[PDB]
């Protein structure tokens, strides 16, 4: 994803839009089904902080991290207007500065399109490291490899599996890293054992992982 | 720059890395602001061809040239996987084999650290020659002379302005030719008149030149 893509759509940047709320209310019940015990949570690639505020209201100590200065800037204003104590930090999910075993939870939502294989490998490694052995890694992603076929329902869809990426034209174009449930889980198997898994929609998944 | 430096960092060798994409998306809008009319483009010192594919998708006839056999080899594989018609050739920017007035555009991005004064002089001369009088020379460079002071934020930085070079240690060391906006433009004034100039970041510049 990129600058224009996010400026144009509210789904990941406008916490009060119907698009964003829809995402929250869909995941909310699933997140509570596996986050009964409160603790320290890390919102990796938090965007504008929507899921952070949600967890903070459920009695969680939240820390939000994102690589975009713009995402973080908006996050803070939202935290200000909502009088939130969630701390937002501009950081790289591929290399976090937190100490080892710092979190009880680490949530990673709708963000894999931003990582190629070797980068997602680094993120998983970092997640396992900053997670307490008793902690939980919870991620939600879309099998865009399976969705690719009938994705157009957007003017064009130019794939390239010889690279695992795809260009979608809406004008402007965006190139996404394409992931399939089998590819995500393979890399996950190097660092975690799966606690649970929920199928969302036609091709989305909420997975609960425990660090090794 | 050199072999290890490029093998270690993805910025100029991994077209799908976040580092490389960041560079593309930052320059993309600026390149279109001065490349409204499509035509024949020469990507001088193209590296792995990232900016070539970008222009090719915008409807440009692209030719990529680089002195490294390795850069060119990877470029071709990327072109294959992306099913691109961009032709990559292993050549020397200091002495191109193209006929005079062959291109409408010649882009030169993040590559001056590789040229000492007399070499960059030869490149500019060659660029003017292969460029159509109505063509445009577009280069992006970093004033590493101004950046030198606060570059460390890398273990060491050993300059040597009595030579216009600097050694940066990350292990391994790399020696870069150091250029300042004033030095680059001086040599440019011998062959071109400037059409436009955009300041990028704290000390980087995108310059548009017209041949004399
Ligand atoms: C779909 S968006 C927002 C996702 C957010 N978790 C949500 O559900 O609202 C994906 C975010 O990933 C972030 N991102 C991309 N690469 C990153 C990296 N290396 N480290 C941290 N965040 C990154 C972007 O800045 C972008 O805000
Ligand atoms: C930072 S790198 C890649 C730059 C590329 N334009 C990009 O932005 O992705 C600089 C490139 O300059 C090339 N180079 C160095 N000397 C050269 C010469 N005399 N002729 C052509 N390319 C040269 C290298 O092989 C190296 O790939």
């Amino acid at each position: 994803g990129f600058k224009e893509y996010y400026r144009v759509f509210p789904t990941y940047t406008d916490i009060n839009s119907q698009e964003y709320r829809s995402r929250i209310e869909t995941l909310e019940p699933l997140l509570m089904k596996y986050m009964k015990k409160r603790g320290k949570v890390l919102d990796l690639a938090c965007g504008v902080g929507g899921f952070s505020f949600l967890l903070e209201d459920y009695g969680f100590e939240v820390v939000g991290v994102d690589i975009s200065e713009d995402m973080i800037r908006k996050a803070r204003e939202y935290a200000k207007s909502r009088e939130s104590n969630v701390e937002f930090i501009v950081g790289d999910a591929r290399k976090l500065s937190f100490e080892d075993k710092t979190f009880d939870y680490v949530i990673f939502i709708d963000s894999i399109v931003h990582f190629e294989p070797l980068e997602l490998n680094q993120v998983f490694k970092e997640v396992r490291r900053v997670l307490k052995p008793s902690g939980k890694f919870i991620m939600y992603f879309t099998d865009l490899r399976e969705l690719l076929p009938r994705l157009k329902e957007i003017s064009k869809v130019i794939p390239d599996q010889e690279e695992r990426t795809v260009v979608i034209e809406f004008s402007f174009r965006v190139r996404f890293n394409v992931w399939g449930k089998t590819g995500v889980e393979l890399l996950a198997k190097l660092y975690f054992t799966k606690e649970a898994e929920e199928k969302v929609g036609n091709y989305s998944y909420l997975t609960v992982y425990n660090p090794k």
